[PDB]
């Protein structure tokens, strides 16, 4: 009924953006364009993306700069470059190795692991991937606290170090292109399995977030705190008044994020949203940023304009798809590099120089 | 021949303005304005005070908020509101008990301590009033490399836990009311004992600031920080790229000043270069801000606006000025409670929720 690729290879990646067309020869249909759209025509997504020209770098000369460090430290964590994998549910349409690939591609590298509540592989079977590896559990929550009590007890118990609210998703995006397919989940979600009452195979993703909360409060974010005792991010911020709420609420940490376009439509692209959103945090807590990430050159601008980390998705995925844990390695090695090259002719010798850059504002746009 | 203040006693602090003009009955006129003046006819002293109005707090209603806490942490120490004593050459042209009574108000209170290298009281008559309480040192470099080994050994062996390197002194301010008034020093400059080679007390002003060194470079931030292994803050930032530097010459934090306005003349007030400094620092190190802070609104202002702590500085000295004697505990006392009003206004319970205000833009500046 869905047969996803299995072949186990590095990739020599040239850009992120080529990958697309290639796992889009690879994934089937239904599953690749779950993964590829976006809401709408997609214009949004196409604004993540075209976001990066409104700020552009300068090359900076006789720096005294060489061999760049690309090392960062987030909530106790030190990670090889300043990126995490973000939370993306269902691996298993890029890759038959499903979560556990991308947990080992992860770990491997040296960065944190984000789990989706909408995971096809166990904490068991992501474990096993992981080997040791930091990982940050993502909740989409029951509407009954018990059954989020204990989910948050079971990814606690299988060693998060920190627990993401996505509260972006209370309902579907007009995912256009998962109408027309009508794609449906072709295996289970065992981690929320609990509250669907049936299996997650053979529903659309408007039924399976149908079950979770649409109801969420700010009460939420001080309970995830308070019964987990750890560090909660509120993912799919793009306005700053949603910053503060959520610091005041007791969240540790802000994730800006538009959930790769996949919400609401006709809203910015999500690195336009960041300096208002860094400048009302005013240092208070860590920011993850993510939506739109495909270069070393946006990470550089993510960490200039206020961003601690950013999160990496569909690229990481495509990835995935294309060669496995080792694909998915790749791509995080590409973004390393891809980095470093960008430090050095930043003038940058160290994450931290990064977070000084003053970045060209152009108000031309994409088409200059 | 010089007969400051003696008595000790509270004073009921209605406003921090009105404690200029009241002290003078024994206080003397040329030590007076020493402390009250500034470069040229003051234009820049005014724009400290009149920045204040550009940026307006708003009232924040329903809020949830009552018993504001005002405490908050800078490098490990908890202190009991975001403000410390600024560096300040001289109390004994304040009051007999000179830098020993501002070390006794400080710590008592609960903050940090900044000993100017210029200070007439040795180490052990501040160590008095201290009782223990934390200090910073500030240190006015040296020509002589040897002399700068031997200030910072002997302000870690005093107890500093930070250096306070201030950069913006190499030459003195066109001070006019002390070129007018032939203004010297009435007693010497204990700590400083070691370069003036000549006299302490035949070295009036500019010839004090002449032993010092001009040729301040970035190596000096490096060997300051190398020598000491205590965090360096470099003092009188008022440029974005010198903030740059200085983090990447090993600073570990950021001193926002103009110096009270008594060094350069016809340059920005000090609260309209905030902003600027506090977006390139990107969160990287710590900022100290001071030059014209003279209300709680004013701590307030600056935290919105990036910085940790504000430093304070002629108020609590005003223990000697014009009418009848008044700055001290009392101060520090009347900060505290004028913060704590304006916290409960603007819907703030803590030091953090103040970093999160958004301030009005007034583009009519003071006369409106
Ligand atoms: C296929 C796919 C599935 C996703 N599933 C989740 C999810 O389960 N939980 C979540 O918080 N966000 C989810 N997201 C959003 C991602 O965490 C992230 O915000 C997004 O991938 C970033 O955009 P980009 O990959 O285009 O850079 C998903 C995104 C994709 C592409
Ligand atoms: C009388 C006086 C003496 C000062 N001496 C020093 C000094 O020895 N070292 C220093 O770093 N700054 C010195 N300053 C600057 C202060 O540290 C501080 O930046 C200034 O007082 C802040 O401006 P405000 O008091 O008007 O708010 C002095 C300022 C005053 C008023």
């Amino acid at each position: 009924e869905y047969n996803a690729p299995s072949e186990i290879k590095y990739i020599d990646v040239v850009n992120t953006y080529d990958l697309e067309e290639e796992a889009s020869k690879v994934v089937p249909h239904g599953g690749f364009n779950y993964i590829a759209g976006a809401s709408g025509d997609e214009w949004t997504k196409r604004a993540n993306d075209r976001a990066w020209k409104h700020k552009l770098l300068y090359p900076r000369l006789a720096q005294d700069v060489e061999a760049p460090d690309t090392s960062t430290e987030i909530l106790g964590h030190k990670i090889k470059a300043p990126f995490i994998m973000a939370p993306i549910a269902a691996h298993g349409l890029a890759h038959t190795t499903k979560e556990a690939g991308t947990a080992r591609a992860v770990s491997e590298f040296g960065t944190i692991m984000s789990i989706s509540a909408y995971s096809g592989a166990t904490f068991e079977e992501i474990s096993e991937g992981l080997n040791g590896g930091p990982r940050w559990f993502q909740i989409y929550m029951a509407k009954d606290d018990q059954q989020n009590r204990d989910i948050l007890d079971e990814a606690k118990s299988d060693g998060a170090t920190a627990i993401i609210l996505t509260a972006d998703s209370t309902v579907s995006g007009n995912r256009d292109r998962d109408v027309k397919n009508k794609f449906v989940y072709p295996f289970g979600m065992p981690i929320v399995q609990r509250y669907l009452r049936g299996t997650a195979e053979g529903m659309s993703l408007n039924n399976i977030y149908g079950a979770s909360k649409q109801k969420i409060s700010p009460r939420d974010i001080e309970e995830i705190a308070a019964h987990s005792g750890l560090p909660v991010f509120v993912k799919g911020i793009q306005h700053p008044e949603d910053a503060d709420m959520a610091i005041k609420r007791g969240a540790s940490g802000i994730w800006v994020s538009n959930h790769g376009a996949r919400q609401l439509y006709e809203a910015p692209g999500s690195f336009d949203t960041l300096p208002a959103i860094a400048e009302r945090v005013n240092k208070r807590v860590p920011i993850v940023f993510d939506s739109g990430v495909r270069r070393g050159e946006h990470v550089a601008k993510a960490l200039a304009s206020g961003a601690d980390v950013v999160a990496l998705g569909r690229p990481v995925l495509f990835g995935l798809a294309l060669g496995g844990w080792q694909g998915a390695y790749s791509v995080l090695d590409y973004f390393q590099k891809d980095l470093t090259r960008v430090m050095q002719l930043t003038g940058s010798q160290n994450v931290e120089d990064l977070k000084g850059l003053d970045l060209f504002d152009n108000p031309y746009g994409y088409e200059y």
